[PDB]
């Protein structure tokens, strides 16, 4: 079953089209986030693309025609299209866009000086006691859409409904914090059908605007799940994750979107160094895998490029796939969404969907953690300096299964690619797990 998406951050039209066949699709992911996709300004930087000049399907990421044929390749392949979607501004100052339109003194293509609030800054002191301003001012610079207005409402709605007619299923409201859930609400009656949709809310506490105010609308980034998974698993104890989710006050699990990192926190936009990215490797990896295997969210793996210390800086000069080789791995494009702790964890959730308790809960009071979900699978993280080699209780079938993490059973279930795991005929399981290290096995990875 679909239980995983991905943020395929600047990647173009035609390498996720290739992506969705050759791998998305055949690895079971449900969706793809796509970076921004109409009329945006010029200029190298990533955020660029947070900056728009019309809603033409012209920009970075290719044209109208390239966009389609990428809807289409991964419908075909089984894997759903989510589009970021800005409605709460257009760019900021004057300048020239992706599609040859220009702009400036809040005058667009689609909009005039009328279209937009009057100009007030937002202040960094306003989130915590001015919801007003936090609504109705500028977000750095960024002209402020009325969104209370019937005809901004039938403009960004006719978007949407386009986009549906093509074949995008989903939606990231970008910014939602910045309109009123209200306008949300009437914005929402104009768009046809029930596409997925999830509006990022940043919200730790103490703010004059909640995420509580976003649910029903839609489902809501629950920011919480990255920061609070960093910060255990980088000065804290695995072990106080036994209850993780709303035992720490996160909103509920069918509501929530969830991930180790975004693009914006990997690269210290609103988000501190206790953020695990893929910078930190193998703590990375198994930071992934907890996410994966626990029953909490809608999760987001990551995927991106090395940025070279540079957080203004746009992706590498080479396409993914780049005649006949893939650039990935190195310090070009990351493809974290590749690596096999992460994959292999995409594969475990997706084979236990059909049960989402956490069952056998064990720990070692500190970094040692396994649990199961029922009958279906049954993983371990070790982040002690020591090989856990506790026995541990699980509810599986006696027998011997792939460590899913490390390698996959093949096509006659005769035999794995990587390292077998063996459920002993009482259920247990004779752990031998190495320092910074993990396994995960599921029903149906289980040898012949
Ligand atoms: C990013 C984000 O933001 C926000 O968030 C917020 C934050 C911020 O930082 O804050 C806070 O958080 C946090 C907390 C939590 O709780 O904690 C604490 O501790 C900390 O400290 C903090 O941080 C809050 O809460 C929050 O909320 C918002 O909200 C969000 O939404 C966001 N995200 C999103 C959105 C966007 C927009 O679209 C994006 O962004 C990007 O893009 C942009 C555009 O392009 C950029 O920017 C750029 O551009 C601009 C224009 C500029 N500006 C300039 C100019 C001017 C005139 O013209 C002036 O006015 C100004 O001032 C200047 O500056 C800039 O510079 C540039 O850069 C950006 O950057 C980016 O980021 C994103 O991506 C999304 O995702
Ligand atoms: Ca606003
Ligand atoms: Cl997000």
């Amino acid at each position: 079953t679909p239980t995983t998406f991905v943020h395929l951050f600047e990647w173009n039209w035609q390498d996720v089209a290739q992506e969705c066949e050759q791998y998305l699709g055949p690895k079971g992911y449900a969706a793809v986030q796509v970076s921004p996709p109409n009329e945006h300004i010029t200029g190298s930087q990533w955020w660029t693309r947070y900056q728009p000049v019309s809603y033409e399907l012209q920009s970075r990421g290719g044209n109208r025609a390239q966009f389609i044929d990428m809807v289409n390749r991964c419908s075909a392949a089984g894997v759903d299209i989510y589009v970021d979607t800005l409605i709460n501004h257009m760019a900021a100052g004057s300048g020239t866009g992706t599609a040859g339109n220009s702009f400036g003194n809040k005058s667009f293509p689609i909009y005039s000086p009328q279209d937009f609030h009057e100009s007030c800054t937002i202040n960094n002191s306003d989130y915590g006691n001015d919801r007003y301003r936090v609504q109705n001012c500028e977000l750095v610079g960024l002209a402020d859409l009325d969104t209370a207005s019937n005809y901004v409402q039938n403009t960004i709605a006719a978007y949407i409904n386009d986009l549906q007619a093509i074949g995008v299923k989903g939606f990231r409201f970008d910014a939602s914090k910045h309109v009123a859930a209200s306008d949300i609400q009437s914005l929402m009656a104009k768009v046809n059908g029930s596409p997925v949709v999830f509006q990022e809310v940043i919200d730790q506490g103490g703010e004059a605007v909640g995420a509580s105010e976003y649910l029903s609308t839609g489902l809501v980034t629950e920011f919480k799940y990255s920061t609070e998974l960093g910060n255990t698993f980088r000065n804290g104890s695995l072990a106080w994750l036994s209850n993780f989710g709303e035992g720490w006050g996160f909103m509920p699990s069918s509501s929530a979107v969830v991930f180790v990192d975004n693009h914006d926190n990997q690269r210290g936009h609103g988000g501190a160094g206790n953020v695990i990215t893929f910078e930190d490797g193998r703590l990375y990896d198994l930071a992934n895998v907890f996410m994966l295997a626990y029953p909490y969210g809608y999760p987001k793996v990551m995927s991106s490029y090395d940025f070279h210390g540079d957080t203004d800086a746009g992706g590498p000069n080479v396409p993914v796939h780049n005649n006949g080789n893939l650039e990935c791995f190195a310090s070009n494009w990351k493809c974290e969404h590749r690596w096999s702790y992460i994959a292999g964890g995409v594969d475990f959730r997706n084979n236990t969907a059909d049960n989402w308790a956490v069952t056998n809960w064990w720990d070692n009071t500190n970094n040692q953690i396994s649990f199961g979900r029922g009958s279906s699978g049954h993983m371990a993280i070790n982040k002690e300096d020591s090989t856990l080699t506790a026995t541990v209780q699980t509810d599986m079938a006696s027998g011997q299964y792939c460590n899913v993490l490390k390698g996959e059973l093949s096509a006659d279930a005769k035999s794995c690619s990587g390292e077998v795991i063996t459920v002993n005929s009482d259920g247990t399981i004779n752990l031998n797990i190495g320092a910074w290290d993990a396994m995960a096995i599921h029903k149906n990875a289980k040898l012949n």
